[PDB]
């Protein structure tokens, strides 16, 4: 496809004005552009991107743009696209985009599949991804053309309907196989064709980096990595502050009742959860925590939140919400032993947290649809009912509109800067002699850079060491201020 | 009309299943309809509300329903009605109702004066008012004491009365649109007939006000000696001002501000106009998510009790450039000016959450000479003056935004404020016989009690598992009380 | 007694510096003093007070004798009294002090009655009594009335009344060490005088009554017609109810727990028992160090308002196994009895913020059957039950933790407090002549206006930087108040 | 050889302290359970150098009940409790050399008695000890110059100018505690100069506890001039997010309720420097309502402190109307006597940072014609003549959680010194590999993350935690042991 699959060019319009209005709050991107436009750091380079599609998704592309990259783009969750923002890139040319809210499973994959091809068939230089699924495709393809070669035929894995066990495959994993398939039968060499012009990816979340560093491990990962999550920039502000906001922003809009004086279970309190919590009690819920960790157990207890297991809580909690990045933490067990219209959503990456293909497949069940993405599911047994947002997928997204700009510029001037260190390290990945790659980080150097350009959104007033202060506390007056292992 | 009025009567299946939902937190109304409905302590009363029509309200006009009473509603606000709530009700047959959301001002009144008329009943043909009134803001209460007015002096120079021809005011300035509005639907039903509004005195045993801008004019209107019927100051019930006020514009405030502006609010300065029961509120949810919030003030006594909670109180004037987003909840005029809106940053919002669009002055704004608006979104226009070529962001035309933006406050803490409503509207009923027009020409507002006041606490306690304590008959004659209460004494400020 | 008893005068030096420094945050009083110095509105009077000799109290004591009065004074709990602050006092000889730390409660009634003997001016070989009374808690309030009711139980059987030689009550349960010790004081005075409480009627002008406690003792006795001196209830002010009972528990709990609890409160499940004006404030400071506050309560609104700030409410049955600290506002008693305390877990802390020591049963846990009682520290103690070897520690014998093991509130809000006490004393001394003995008469117990209300907190927006907004003619008529207030109404709930 | 504290009359008042703190410090108790039989530490000779508080004499127990001989003292002249003292004197647990309001003369000679050790082998001569439990790095600081002071002089053969000089390299006058610790330096060279260098042959390792003497730890490092192994105890996840922050949000809070008589809310306190300390003060300041301002060199740590809705400025553009100033930088001279004198009357300033650098306070003791008046216990009230105006000081510009009130509480000081023992017992059972007939260079290492994590178990059932345990599968899926650890080892928390 050389053009475009959006809902509608007509909200392009729309789109256009709050991009402008949100670059207010995006200095990070603002000056990048700034900076950059003239000399075109990334001029030549072919850039996929995996991202939600949002509004602040928009500046990002709108700034690899300008920094002379072409772009092909699409969101990695099915709920998370805002279609005026896809309409704005779609409408000046900026990218070729393959997105839109309320997306089919299937369509998702097509859709990934879209923006991983690339016209004279070749592939990307560079992607951007967030969650790993457009690092999955790659690498579940090359495994794909190696069985096809072996046995000269369509491997029966990618046929079958079953997984190593007999359970039903999980949708994502049908529709991908389906992708993979269908490509095997156009071009068997596909895949490993875009191994030699690849130079890396930039990965966005916790969740996508874990399946990053499986694969360092194993020696399977195929290009170099750059971990952005893990930045100072990124993990302290988006994980933690972006969702304070963005999750009651989607309570809001998903759950129709009052969280004052609610037992609230927050299950997970990493990063992600210890902004829920924060954000929840901001409002007046009564926060108890789900922790596997005893150091973040009993950071929660230091906080005034109570810390229990799921089983304890389960019949008088009044809402459940899963921020773990784990499997099977809410099961249909215990969704049968929850009050009558009691609310789950998830907040974590992937819909595993919450056993909702088991919810949806139970014997008898009665299944609603409440409003737009939010479904209320009545047992038979108990007449008791449980109201699901958006089917288990990201709430602060699928919900509402998830973080704001000030938080996603910090964390897209993470990916830029990731994507320029890629692109300019590309002389150094040569696959005549090696395959096999590691993950890295951004310097401390930068992680302050970062910061240093959001400091005039919020007229925040740095203090400047003196050449004695410096010197005493044995660092440079420019920085960097701390150790490799401090942790903010 | 004896049919209804609304947007989309497909949308009643959505309204019917919020209804159900909202109703597992609305106890207080669930009770009220649980052990009044068989004896029907309302049959036979014509109730006229004009009161935002929410799912929340929904479930309150079920109520009065349930307990016999035939309803006209209207909303009191032109963005808040949720049309799935509307259709539910016409779905129904609870009420005929005049309301949809994003009515223009002229439609408002329309709609207010078509809930105001009813069909006599003895003659199908004739035209009567409503026994009871459900007010919030007092536009119900309002209208019927202008069109007294407006036919007493049609009476004496037998002609249409002036100043509802007139565009102007006493002193040259033009006339609110609310205003102008109102006086053209005053001067239809002069024409059609001029004894229709004091026809209704006749019937009318009294009015429930929900909040403190209507109260005021309530209060205004009883010093005068102008108040035509008895009233219910239904916002100074502790379980009104103390939960919805406050606790409701926590959570409702966030929601509207999360939904028409897109900007991050942690660390941002916000200036919150007023530190009252609302603006209290206000400032607890938007610490909650970050912020640093600035209060004005008028009251000393409010500006300490701002300074106790750690926020910094000053006038607009020295902060007015620098923050970043602006929320009125004053309850009074022109407390955000154009010569302010100018001093202000680039892309900075304004928003109110006071009753009025008087907060703001938004008239001035539309009209400055060579302005360019655009819309952002439903209800969220940018502003660009042309000398400094600077812009604002307003807020669903300076309107309320939790109600404008959002869906005002969630079904719990209504429940607390509409129960109040109906144990006000029985009382109203109940005094029927005592309120003899052929000489009490004098009313009143008055409060419940706190007998009532506390019932109504007690009817929510399930619905978050609170466990009270029961005082022993030691205790409670240590403390001076009775065992059921009440507990405190009328001053008590809780 | 002509001279003062204080613990040691050499102190004096510290207590005039921390009176300096405290007087920077107490305006209020500050403006007093400048105001009223040279006029002396209060020359003349004769000043009896029974309220906690702290630093604050220093200054208030200060303001009273700039303004002509003549003082004597004794604290009203054996533990509060900063001994460095009554030793300032005699130093400069502005008052005649009662009063030192660890007072046994023997010499707390002497004192009390010290307090409230004067020489007559006329004839320095003569006693009578004040002309005016501060108090804190009702006890001098009380002496007085239990002394005119001894003196006519003497004269009608002309003998000693056996209530009060008698160890016991009227149920044959020992009397509380309070009574004992007041009975006892006021027996020694029916044998040198038999006429001297009545005697002090004549003079008496009346009383200003700091804390709530005292207030219901004063409104018990205003039901019963038996009060027999006009009084002003201070603690209803809008400027000390809303003020210091909140804010200044939130920190003055803190500073007691911190100074006898040696334990970390982050993490901890700690129950305040009352969630009033004082324990809305004792879950602020607590929740504001990271403690998990549990709430008992017996007000459905109050209960309901824990919830809407997050904390559970629940009966003290059900979390006393589990909780780890327990602390009393309620006013009430027997909040936590022996039976309570023998569930609690090892080594839990208890404590009392309300006025007396009734709220948890001390007298019940000194006096079980082979307990083992130990001293932690200077005033606090650990009880070790002998059955199941368990242990509670209890602060300060289950008197207010906060003056008991710290200095109670801090400066800024005992001046609003304190100026409140002033303006009342002013008043009920400028009324002097509207108190005519001669003939019926019931008195009553009265509040300060709102307009002095809001004057105290004007004089106190300098110290915090708060710049107040002023209303323009158009607002001030909108809102219908005058440009310098009143602001709100009388029933108005902050 | 005896003992030098206050009085031991309070040691009855200790000892109830201590049951009562056992209470919450789950950590050590269990230590003491599980090694009180096998005695891990039998025969090791350990000095420290750290606070001597109720918290400390637990530590001091566990030590000893498993099997060492300590000797201790006090890490600052105002921190130690007396009560504490007593009670490890009064029952022989060790030698202590501590009393509340030392003289600089007196810290030095305590700190030097509690690093002398009587020769087992002949008791007629004197050895040091094998392990050091340090908090700020005052003795590494005293055994490092002690060895340099040595150096110098079997060099010239005579006593080193640089100690017997009241002046440094530049004309400036000395810091009392360099005065007095060279005054200590010279005694014990003119006693026997072998003495620093003869220790190192038994020495095996410091504890570090507290940020600055990791700082100071980390230089001598770099240089090669480290002596001794050394283990980072500061950096544990349950001591830097738990101690330094939530030990502050309560510690101090309490020094400033003691200290200064007035109220905190609604005024603005300027909090210099938002780390793991800073972080805790914000919190507890704002917790009983006063306005918080944020001082910060760090762009992320600025943006942070934005985040909790904290103003972020320079001083220059507060100094005038901010009430009162908490300095945690770990830096100096962050309140200079300019920055004092436009302050406004009666601001109050204190310290919570471990040395007394943060604010000049040599400065305005010295200041011209200044006037100074104790306005109660450690204090003070300096008044410049020119301007009449007036700043309080809380104890002399000293840690304010330790010298107006008593330290963090038991429950996070466990945590702290939990890690403590365990680095004790890690450096004694490694005793081998420190072979110093080879000169080899001596690092800095911290303990792993699977006992940080065996610290934080010890501590859930306090606060009545109850812990999730992941299946087989979920393990798995985030790729972790059932029994951790948990996180990888660049995880901030
Ligand atoms: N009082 C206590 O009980 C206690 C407890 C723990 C640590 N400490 C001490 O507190 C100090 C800080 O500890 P930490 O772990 O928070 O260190 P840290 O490095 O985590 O934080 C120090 C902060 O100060 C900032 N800073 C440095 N110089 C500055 C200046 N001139 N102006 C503004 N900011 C500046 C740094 O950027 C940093 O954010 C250390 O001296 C440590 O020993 C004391
Ligand atoms: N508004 C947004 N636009 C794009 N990405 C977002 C937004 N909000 C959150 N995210 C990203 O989605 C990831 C989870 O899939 C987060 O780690 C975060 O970086
Ligand atoms: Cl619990
Ligand atoms: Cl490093
Ligand atoms: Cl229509
Ligand atoms: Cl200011
Ligand atoms: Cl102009
Ligand atoms: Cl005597
Ligand atoms: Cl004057
Ligand atoms: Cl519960
Ligand atoms: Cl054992
Ligand atoms: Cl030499
Ligand atoms: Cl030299
Ligand atoms: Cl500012």
């Amino acid at each position: 496809k050389m053009e475009s699959r959006i809902k509608d060019i007509s909200l392009a319009e729309f789109g256009l004005q709050d991009m402008e209005i949100a670059k207010t709050d995006m200095m990070g991107l603002v000056e990048l552009q700034r900076k950059y436009r003239d000399s075109k750091p990334l001029k030549g380079a072919r850039i996929t991107g995996s991202l939600h599609l949002t509004i602040e998704t928009s500046v990002l592309v709108e700034t690899l743009y300008e920094l002379g990259a072409e772009i092909r783009w699409c969101s990695c969750n099915i709920y998370s696209t805002q279609d005026h923002a896809a309409a704005a890139l779609v409408k000046k040319n900026i990218a070729t985009v393959f997105a839109w809210k309320n997306e089919t499973i299937e369509d998702y994959w097509v859709c990934l599949n879209d923006a991983m091809t690339w016209r004279n068939i070749c592939g990307p230089n560079l992607i951007v991804d967030d969650g790993g699924d457009a690092t999955l495709i790659l690498h579940e393809g090359v495994k794909a053309e190696i069985e096809y070669e072996k046995y000269n035929k369509i491997p029966e894995y990618l046929e079958t309907e079953l997984d190593e066990n007999g359970k039903q495959l999980s949708m994502d994993l049908k529709c991908m196989y389906k992708v993979l398939k269908m490509e095997l039968l156009k071009n068997p060499f596909r895949w490993r064709g875009m191994l030699k012009d690849l130079y890396g990816v930039s990965e966005e979340t916790t969740t996508g980096v874990l399946r990053l560093k499986i694969m360092e491990s194993e020696g399977k990962l195929l290009l170099p990595a750059i971990n952005v999550n893990d930045s100072v920039t990124k993990s302290k502000f988006d994980n933690t502050y972006g969702c304070r906001q963005s999750l009651l922003h989607g309570l809001f809009n998903g759950c129709i009742q009052m969280l004052a004086g609610k037992k609230i279970v927050v299950l997970g309190y990493g990063e992600v959860g210890k902004g829920c919590a924060q954000g929840l009690s901001g409002v007046g819920a009564r926060v108890i925590v789900t922790e596997i960790d005893p150091i973040c157990a009993l950071q929660a207890s230091m906080e005034g939140y109570q810390v229990s297991v799921l089983e304890d809580v389960v019949s008088e909690a009044d809402i459940f919400i899963t921020a773990t990045g784990n499997k099977d933490v809410i099961t249909v067990e215990h969704m049968r032993k929850m009050k009558e219209n009691a609310y789950i959503a998830n907040i974590g990456h992937f819909d595993d947290e919450i056993d909702v293909y088991g919810l949806e497949n139970y014997p008898g069940i009665k299944v609603i649809e409440v409003k737009q993405n939010v479904h209320k599911f009545t047992f038979p047994d108990t007449q008791k009912s449980v109201i699901l947002l958006c089917k288990g997928r990201l709430v602060n997204l699928g919900c509402a509109t998830g973080h704001p700009p000030l938080v996603m510029s910090m964390s897209f001037t993470n990916q830029v800067l990731a994507q320029m260190d890629l692109w300019k390290s590309r002389e150094l990945v040569d696959r005549s002699k090696n395959t096999r790659f590691f993950v890295k980080k951004l310097s401390k150097e930068l992680d302050e850079y970062v910061a240093r350009l959001h400091l005039d959104v919020l007229g925040i007033k740095l203090t400047k060491l003196t050449e004695t202060q410096a010197k005493y506390i044995n660092v440079s007056i420019n920085g960097p201020y701390k150790s490799e292992d401090y942790r903010y």
